């Protein structure tokens, strides 16, 4: 269906694609089947949006822009592709992802599967999966859907969530824990992170083999961890609460405070091998061992 | 009028309302009259839309859109998707506003402002996110100096610096106009956050900042002015029926509160409209 | 072209200008040549459009806005005439850009070759050359612009020096030293501190006809935009025996101060209301 | 008793005094009955110790120096009487003792009852019962010196202790308390205290009328209270915590933090008369009624 | 040699021992042998002093009093009244003040015009009012620098600092030389506060101070240093049967240590002389 | 007049000097005229003391010390050799039971606290109290409020600058030759100064100068050889002109403090003068 009141000059649009009133469309665009394009928006010609897009209105899909399957774009979402603008002289949002209204979104970007960006966000730079981006410039906020006793579960498999043994004197302060008993396994390496900016977003990653436990020894920080079905949020504020990340559980480390430093006991030496840092790698590889394994 | 170039399809229309090229008005729509309908807009279904009100272009009002008389809405206004904007609001270019949000009679919204949360009668919200830096309209060198506000004073303290310290002091029934029966005390309210919105039937109040700053906006149902109490020698008094809130707390800030009657949840008066009614009809 | 499916009523359009689908163009517009007016924007009656400039979709010109030649203006960029609505003018100077979905509010004067940042909320005027960028917007830069590592070091910036100090540290605490003629080329007829600046604040943005200046960092940081008409450099000062000569004829900024910053500037001359030039145009000519 | 290898010239020593070797007793000197003057000591001219005064080796008690009855002087304590010297009086009231190797600024007076730390360098009038150490010396405590519950009774006569309803959340914080129902009067006045330098020590005084009650709103301090016979300290470290101090307490706040801000409610008008400033005065008073 | 001018009522005295000019000296005192006892000082009845000791004038050494052997006490110094122990080889600076019922170990060095109101460890060096130790008697570039105190290791740590923060690194049997059992975390020390003041006879352990700074002196019984850890890069390796002391805290200081056993409370040794001949002891062999 | 309960020992002793009793005085010792000795005090043999000089009792001079005429030494003043010759110059006074650790000199005039630790060199005429003894003033040393105004100290003016504080910042501004009374050669910067450090004590015999303290506090003592007054420089605004022939110190810095100092002729050691009645006696010409 294209409205009497548009000008379509292209060809490939699939079948139930509605385009409404006073849209404009180049004819190298190709969108495929059943997205609905709202009045007063324009696509361009280097343009390919996929299926089941909805694009409202006052929107502009500018030539460089690949928009895949699902993805829902807000009114007065706006773009760009050009990064420094004079007169007279490729972005990818992928599947799922959700961009709100009147938002902007910078050249060259990608935004990631099942992302939200938020109303009004001024996206800088690359939105990983899941992500829920606000602010100007935008800021991962939290992820799509996403403690005071001695053992704890989450409610993503096998994380467990820890509470040590804590004195409190006049001659100041102990904590203290034990491999095997408290923390379940003995590591062969520790690193700390500090001096992380408030913006930063750091891991982004699974460990295939590695197991891992997290303590924030000052100020605090965020971790979220994800077995490729669930996922949940802990924000790590004192020296005696830990988290245990088995492997093949991909996390996230941000909102570190100014003070922050997160200290990590590792079960194996450093292997740059042994990172997943594709999300839907991840969420492939887990089905593979949880199918092998029940 | 409805432009050639435009796409109408509600009959709903009051008179003398101006619809301009490249709208499109959906058939449920409902439109008031005087109404200015600049072009390149939408308006859905289930919008309704009273007196006077002027969309300039790029607005898309959605379904479940509620727009009172007297309301001006920005180029480029953004919805989403029960919004409503009250009574001689406007919203200012490029505004991108919230799903479920009320905005209050006669705010102010600035340009660009990501609005969030409900914007209060009389309320000028900027920034992403927005927040409140001031109302609408909207000293203490002396002893006792009265405000253009209903009644409200504001006091300078007796204050005494010396080598071993210092000291302030002011008596009841004397420098502070009552005899209290409760003192509160505010504290660790973030910078972000907006407190009070009241009014109050009997009790009267007396506000010192004991450190840091808070702003404090009092408004007798005409008259509103903002005050900023940043040193323990200052103090304000509202008399009963005097709205009042507090706001842009400093961190450290702690704010002492003195008030003639003992807590009673019944004595408040918490929607503006409400309040303004009442002092209407006691002068 | 004007596109038949525009809507224009203006009689004053320029040659080789294009106009696009769903753009209302009013009588009173004044459009220049080799102008593109793309698709669902809107021009009204008090607006002089010059040439070569480019208007992408989602905009309006109000009345009172004036863009001179060369400008961008980019997607869904939303201009306002009133300051507080229920008659100002704008002007967006030549070359400028401006970023998509950027507001502008009323009665603010663009700086020739300005780049105006994605999605920014300009609240008030923007200098010549500046890039801004943020809600409110703020200029993080200068279009086209470590070191302080040897005792003496040329800029590319005409006739601009950078000095590193001497610097002694021991245990009874830090002394750095500059001599006068020697490592500062003049001898100083006044000093100023410029202290407690908000870190939003831009400070400087004049040149000098005669006044030598020699800016030190004393305590904290800044930084410092030198300009000489064609070439231009930020530098930063954030170390005591950290310096920068600005001969006379050296257009100079200084911002982005931190909460703690004190900047010392040597001057040769005594104060002079009569000896600054203020006007970025005025000062390239010369 | 006065050893034969003292060398002591005063015919005013009271019975039952020793004073062993290697002392001097100047011809002036007048010394009190039951004292210990201890070997290797100097006495001068004008000076008057009392009874049951014990002074320990190493001292001088110099022109001007007046050691009250039930002093207790320990060794190599040092007193001096000019106080820009190039080549003034000082009293040790009745039971203050005075640490060992110690230095006494001169004109100085030292309360009865008090302890001065060993090595302390006491530059400033010491008030009865305090214990002052260091150097500068500081009032630290007093001789014979837990906000759980809403209401909590003193060893201190008449002496609440309140904690106060307290509400936490995102939004801020807020205390309340109510005037006859939570705090036992209802004030006329308040004053505020702050910008205390951590040296000082304020108060040392008792109302005949006004009743006051103290909440720390910002920061934290000390609160001496005293009824004649027994004494506490307190310390208020937070907003929602107070102390009721009846008329006839001797009170004193001191150990201010930087940013410590006092709020006191009183239930009388400012009146200068309604002060007792001495200690024994307000200990006879505080006997006399009852 | 008693010279005419002191009053002394002890025979106790060792031989070649002098006491001079206007001392007072107690019957029930016992002095030991080669001491000298200069002018107006006294002595009381239950005093026990040992040889070698030096006692310069002005001095008053009360009953409950006792000196071990080659003390200097310095001019002027006060004692006070329970019981006091100066042990073997300490010297108390001049116009010091000794409160009641302390205990002074072996070769500490008390530091004129101190005010001691806590007990002072073996070669600690304690000064100011109140008296603090700032110093022991006789006490970070490379991956792996070896101590003079037998056993300890000195470590840099890999560190890559960049745009987005900081990364640290350890990896245990490489870096460090064990595989832990324990971790465990010391923060919010006072300034004042001594930490440690014992050696492990199994445990291994190793120290990095995460933030802040802290100082850490390491004794194997001969030879003993003091080093300041203040970055999260510098760590430092206790072998079994090292006495460690952590001092000099910053209030922001939180100390890391990683240790080879779980906790046994006997596998502690408190006492420095004890663990100094516990030592001599394997080096037997 | 040697008492007949004193033990002296030394012939050298000038006319007019008195020993009072249980004092103990060594053969070497020399004494000049016009002494007193009080009782319960002891001197040694390589020891020398002036005229007209007091020792209160309880002080011992041990070997290598060295008292000039006119000194005060009061009650209980400890000394000491062994941590050298101490030195205490003329006129200078030591309170009571202060405490002097070995080979310290102790300047003219100077005062030193009654219960004081002087474990370093006190300059001429300063004020030294505490442990560790710390200068808090010099003997017999609204600023600011006028545009312009002249100090005691000869030659010395305050100045307060223009100052402008708005929105944008704050601004301060002055002219040299006009409110700054030279045209520079040379600035210098002094900074991370510890609060303990005591800084120039010199004169200059041609540069002028002149002081801002552009960020912290600072106290700044000036000298005309006769009259002393000490000064804070606590903002960008005020500043302090020192005249050539002017001692001058700086002290009490904080943390954060910088001074900011305009010399009029380029560094030149030797326009230097460090030695306090060096600079007294070229100023009586
Ligand atoms: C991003 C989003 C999902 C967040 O919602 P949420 O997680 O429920 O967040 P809340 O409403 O609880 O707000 C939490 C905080 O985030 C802030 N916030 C929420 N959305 C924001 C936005 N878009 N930009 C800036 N800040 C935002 C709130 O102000 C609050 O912070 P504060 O307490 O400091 O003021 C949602 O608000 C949003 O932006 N949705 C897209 C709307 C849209 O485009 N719809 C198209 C329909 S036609
Ligand atoms: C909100 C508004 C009323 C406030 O104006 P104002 O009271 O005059 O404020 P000022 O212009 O004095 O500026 C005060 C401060 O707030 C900032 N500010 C003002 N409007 C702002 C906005 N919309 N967003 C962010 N900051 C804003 C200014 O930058 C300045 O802050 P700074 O000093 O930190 O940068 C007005 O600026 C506004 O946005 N009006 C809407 C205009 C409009 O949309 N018109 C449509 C008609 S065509
Ligand atoms: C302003 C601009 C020129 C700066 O780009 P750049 O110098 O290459 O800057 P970077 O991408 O390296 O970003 C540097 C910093 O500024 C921030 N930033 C960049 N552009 C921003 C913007 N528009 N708004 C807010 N922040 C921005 C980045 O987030 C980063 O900050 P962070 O590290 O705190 O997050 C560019 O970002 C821009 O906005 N260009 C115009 C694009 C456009 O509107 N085109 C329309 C025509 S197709
Ligand atoms: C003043 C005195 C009564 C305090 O004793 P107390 O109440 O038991 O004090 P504590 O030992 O519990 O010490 C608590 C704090 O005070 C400090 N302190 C105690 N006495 C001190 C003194 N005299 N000088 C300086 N500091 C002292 C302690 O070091 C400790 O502080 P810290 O934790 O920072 O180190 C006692 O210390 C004293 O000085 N007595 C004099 C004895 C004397 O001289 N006798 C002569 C008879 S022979
Ligand atoms: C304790 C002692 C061993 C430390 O000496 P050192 O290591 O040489 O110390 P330095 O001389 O290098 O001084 C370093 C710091 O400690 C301080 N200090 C030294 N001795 C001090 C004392 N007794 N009390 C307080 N502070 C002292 C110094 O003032 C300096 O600190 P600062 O830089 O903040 O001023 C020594 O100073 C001492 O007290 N010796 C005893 C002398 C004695 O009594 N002899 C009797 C023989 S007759
Ligand atoms: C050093 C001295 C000359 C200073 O006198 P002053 O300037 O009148 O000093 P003030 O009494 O006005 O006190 C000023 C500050 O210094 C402190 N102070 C004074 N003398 C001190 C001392 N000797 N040690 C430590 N602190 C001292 C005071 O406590 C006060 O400090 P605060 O406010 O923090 O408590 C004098 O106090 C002194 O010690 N005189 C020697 C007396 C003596 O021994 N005489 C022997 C002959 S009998
Ligand atoms: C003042 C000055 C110092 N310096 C160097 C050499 C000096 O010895 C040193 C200053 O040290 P010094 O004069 O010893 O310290 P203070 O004056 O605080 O007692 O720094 C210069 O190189 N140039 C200068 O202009
Ligand atoms: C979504 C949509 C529905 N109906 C219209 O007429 N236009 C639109 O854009
Ligand atoms: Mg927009
Ligand atoms: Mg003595
Ligand atoms: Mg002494």
């Amino acid at each position: 269906m294209i409205h009497k009141l548009a000008d379509v000059q292209s060809q490939n649009i699939g079948d139930n694609t509605k385009v409404w009133q006073f849209c404009v469309i180049l004819a190298g665009a190709v969108i495929g089947r059943n997205c609905n394009i709202c009045a007063n928006s324009l696509i361009e010609n280097d343009v390919v949006i996929g299926d089941n897009v909805t694009i409202k209105s006052g929107v502009q899909i500018w030539d460089g822009i690949h928009i895949q399957d699902d993805v829902f774009i807000g009114p007065n979402v706006t773009f760009t592709n050009d990064k420094q603008p004079r007169s007279k002289i490729k972005t990818i949002v992928k599947k799922g992802a959700s961009i709100g209204a009147n938002s902007t979104i910078l050249p060259g970007i990608l935004i990631g599967e099942n992302a939200m960006v938020g109303a009004g966000a001024v996206i800088t730079k690359n939105v990983p999966d899941n992500a829920i981006v606000i602010g100007n410039p935008g800021r991962i906020t939290g992820y799509v859907e996403a403690f005071e006793l001695k053992l704890q579960m989450s409610k993503v498999k096998g994380v467990s969530l820890h509470k040590f043994h804590l004195v409190n004197d006049l001659r100041g302060n102990l904590s203290v824990g034990e491999f095997e008993k408290d923390i379940p396994f003995t590591p062969k390496r520790y690193f700390t992170v500090f001096g992380v900016p408030n913006k930063e977003v750091r891991g982004e990653h699974a460990h295939k083999e590695c197991k891992q436990f997290l303590i924030c020894v000052s100020g605090n920080c965020s971790v979220l961890v994800d077995d490729g079905e669930n996922r949940e949020e802990y924000v790590l504020d004192s020296i005696d609460k830990g988290i245990y990340l088995p492997p093949m559980t991909w996390g996230v480390q941000y909102k570190y405070s100014k003070d922050a430093v997160l200290l990590v006991f590792a079960s194996h030496y450093y292997d740059s091998d042994d990172y997943i840092r594709d999300y839907s790698t991840f969420k492939q590889m887990r089905q593979n061992l949880e199918h092998h394994h029940h």
